[PDB]
């Protein structure tokens, strides 16, 4: 196979900005000047190892020029599978081959849990000794490498019997019948192609299939064999038994290339140790339908793949689960993994199902509470307020509650229960604070310090904008970068972002962007929806602190990115002095903001601006809560005052900045909010309390907190 110098190989892969590939990552000029001459037993290079990686920016990994290359060019690839295989400091081992006991094993039939699976295969694959792959094989070579194979598959007992269906002289339609049945792989793999995966094809290719067509064996093509077994249902046990006996039957007609630290030879390193994937396809819609889907299936061992395409166009919902691991563990303890971690999964879709019986369409999908108060377990009893009144009492009252258009309480625990660092729940509608009040109201007069609970929230309360009891506080620039403050609105009529559907989002943003787009003078300027936007400009709105950020887990969690980006918009006048994020944990957040310490200006053009939206829409709120959030942090003014504070540096005695603050009512953030850190010991410093006093009061607690928390600067 002739390919293009290593070096120019390398550039192409290094000046591809679309390529994230651990090739890119660990195809070093010392790896590159260390191996650029150097041939592998069986005359391999290096460059055809990472020929497919310039020109697929896609693929994550390298292939091999054939079964010496991982030992050949050992600094590469050692070091592109400790990352792959997430190998711990680098110590890349494999046990002994181990399928256990076979008279002894059985495995529960995956369809005893809701029976969703249409199917179950298990495979592995071989490298025979004395054989290159697609770089370095001849036509001829491969030719004897398929005779000795298929040879060896003729002499395989009983339940093996079968057939031998070269790919020479295969029709078109029995190939392309063979493929829709899942019986044979496809043509049109451009990784496999421009790692030479197709050369002379399609001589010294086939495929087996017994009488029983229930295993299966394909003739080079990715690897020297891919050995499959497979029928419909979910009879794993049947199905890894089959596999088992085949191949330690043709282990004594065949040497396979085998390494103690890296188990079975395969061409791709994903595919290195047992080489061994069990799957089912399964109906799992709701599951799959899961903010953290992809991680629920990591935690419990488990690699999701969609199936998209090998179906009608109604059609959905079904996905291809299988053993994330391959390399460092047994076949037996690949497959045992695979099988508690499909029943976990499997068993989670039924308590969906079951859960979410005649819920509204497009609203968020949610775990049973006694599920995720088990996760949120994790979590301290005495910093989470979500998991603090999570009594028993409180489940069993509200287990199996809904508000009137839809929501639970364990909607709300949630981020809670998957991000146990986080101490707020996340409502899903206005009603919450009503139907699970035994719940939410104690948390709300804890965490807002409530002293005297027989009295209203306070009216809204601005205050005369004319004249205010903070002005400019004015300083240098050497405490105080920018001042800001904030507010948090829901509008009535309509589910919360976290569990409001699609169709909502479309109709409230046009209430909200409708209302925007018409505001005047200092508060005109343009709306931005986040489907119309670039990368690049949404990324610098986010590090320039004026845009929200797209991947905190703790709201994803809570639903808040779902049917991303659908709804959600900035808006800013032309000096991005005013803003508007809509819908991201609220409907609305109102923000204004500019550089340098004067919150009098800031604070006018905010109740100005909220005043005007105000005109096109009705606030959602109430009597004992005043304005109604989200988070039950966000209630009352649901305001928020802040700077962010170059204190050079408190920071030094962290319990002399938290002594501080829990004096004032006032919270400490990071740089870039909530759940950052603070380079610089530059800090948000912001008002803790939001319900229980006005929006004047609120500022003042903040103006006099850091007024104050400056004063201990240069006495220090
Ligand atoms: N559990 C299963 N039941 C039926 N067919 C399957 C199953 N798992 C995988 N397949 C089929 O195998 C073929 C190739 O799948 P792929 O994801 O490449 O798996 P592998 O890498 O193990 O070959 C496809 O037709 C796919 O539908
Ligand atoms: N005084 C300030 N100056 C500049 N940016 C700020 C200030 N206070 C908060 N921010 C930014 O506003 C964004 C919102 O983060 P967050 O902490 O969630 O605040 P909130 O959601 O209450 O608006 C973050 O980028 C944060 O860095
Ligand atoms: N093809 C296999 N075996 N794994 C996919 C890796 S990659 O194509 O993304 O490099
Ligand atoms: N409501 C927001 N954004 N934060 C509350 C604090 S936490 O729940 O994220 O820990
Ligand atoms: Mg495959
Ligand atoms: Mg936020």
């Amino acid at each position: 196979m002739q390919v293009e110098s290593l070096q120019n190989l390398q550039v192409k892969i290094r000046n591809d900005e679309r390529n994230h590939s651990l090739t890119k990552k660990y195809l070093t000029d010392d790896i590159v000047k260390k191996y650029q001459a150097t041939k592998t037993s069986l005359g391999g290079t290096l460059a055809q190892c990472v020929n497919t990686n310039a020109y697929n920016p896609g693929a994550l990994l390298p292939r091999s020029c054939d079964l010496n290359a991982y030992e050949t060019f050992r600094d590469f690839f050692d070091a592109v599978i400790a990352d792959y295989h997430k190998v711990p400091d680098g110590k890349i081992q494999h046990p002994k081959s181990n399928f256990g006991d076979l008279k002894s094993l059985s495995f529960t039939d995956l369809n005893t849990y809701g029976n969703l699976v249409v199917s179950t295969r298990v495979r592995l694959g071989r490298t025979v000794e004395g054989f290159g792959f697609g770089p370095t094989l001849t036509k001829e070579t491969r030719i004897e490498l398929e005779n000795k194979i298929s040879t060896a598959l003729h002499n395989l007992s009983g339940e093996y019997e079968g057939t031998y269906y070269p790919l020479t002289g295969m029709s078109e339609e029995d190939r392309i019948k063979l493929v829709n049945d899942h019986f044979l792989f496809r043509n049109d793999d451009n990784v496999l192609r421009d790692a030479g995966g197709y050369i002379d094809w399609p001589t010294g290719r086939g495929i087996f299939i017994n009488k029983q067509k229930n295993f299966l064996v394909w003739i080079n093509e990715e690897d020297h064999i891919r050995v499959i077994s497979m029928q419909k249902g979910g009879g794993l046990t049947a199905v890894y038994k089959r596999l088992a006996d085949a191949i330690q039957e043709l282990s004594k007609s065949l040497k396979f290339a085998f390494n103690d630290r890296l188990g079975f030879i395969t061409f791709c390193p994903s595919n290195l140790g047992t080489t061994l994937r069990a799957s089912v396809h399964a109906k799992i819609p709701m599951l799959a339908s899961l903010p953290n889907f992809k991680e629920i299936c990591e935690k419990h061992g488990i690699q999701p793949r969609g199936t998209h395409g090998e179906h009608t166009e109604s059609v959905g919902g079904i996905y291809d689960l299988s053993n994330k691991r391959r390399l460092g563990l047994t076949e037996l303890d690949a497959v045992t993994e695979m099988h508690s971690g499909v029943r976990a999964l499997l068993e989670l879709e039924v308590m969906l199902q079951e859960y979410n019986k005649g819920a509204p369409e497009g609203v968020m999908p949610v775990e049973p509470l006694t599920y995720l108060a088990k996760l949120l377990e994790g979590a301290s009893i005495e910093k989470c307020y979500t998991r603090k009144y999570l009594t028993p009492e409180i489940i069993k009252k509200y287990d199996g509650k809904r508000t009137t258009h839809g929501a639970t309480l364990a909607h709300m625990i949630r981020n809670g229960a998957y991000n146990n660092r986080s101490i707020c729940p996340r409502t899903g509608e206005a009603e919450c604070y009503s139907t699970f009040i035994d719940y939410l109201d104690p948390l709300i007069c804890d965490y807002h310090g409530v002293k005297d609970s027989a009295f209203k929230h306070p009216a809204p309360t601005f205050g005369d904008l004319s004249k205010l009891p903070f002005g400019d506080l004015d300083p240098t620039g050497k405490f105080i970068v920018s001042t800001r403050v904030r507010v948090g609105r829901s509008v009535e009529g309509f589910l919360f972002p976290t569990i409001m559907s699609k169709t909502d989002r479309i109709k409230l943003e046009q209430v909200i962007s409708g209302a925007l787009k018409g505001l005047t003078g200092e508060h005109a300027g343009t709306y931005y929806p986040l489907t119309d936007m670039k990368e690049e400009d949404r990324k610098q709105l986010v590090e320039d602190h004026f845009l929200f950020k797209n991947d905190d887990p703790v709201l994803r969690d809570a639903g808040g990115y779902r049917d991303w980006p659908v709804g959600r918009g900035i808006f800013h006048n032309n000096s991005k002095t005013f803003l508007v994020w809509v819908c991201e944990e609220d409907h609305m957040r109102i923000i204004s903001m500019q550089q340098g310490g004067n919150l009098a200006a800031v604070y006018k053009r905010l109740i100005e601006g909220i005043n005007a939206i105000g005109k096109s829409m009705k606030f959602a709120h109430s009597d004992k809560y005043g304005y109604i959030t989200c988070c039950p942090s966000n209630l009352g003014t649901s305001m928020r005052a802040s700077v962010l504070l170059k204190i050079p540096k408190l920071s030094s005695q962290p319990k002399k900045l938290d002594e501080i603050c829990a004096k004032y009512m006032l919270q400490a953030r990071g740089l870039y909010g909530e759940h950052t850190e603070s380079p610089d010991g530059t800090y948000d410093i912001s008002n803790k309390r939001r319900l229980g006093l006005t929006e004047l009061q609120a500022a003042h607690e903040m103006a006099e907190g850091v007024a104050k928390m400056i004063e201990i600067e240069k006495g220090l």
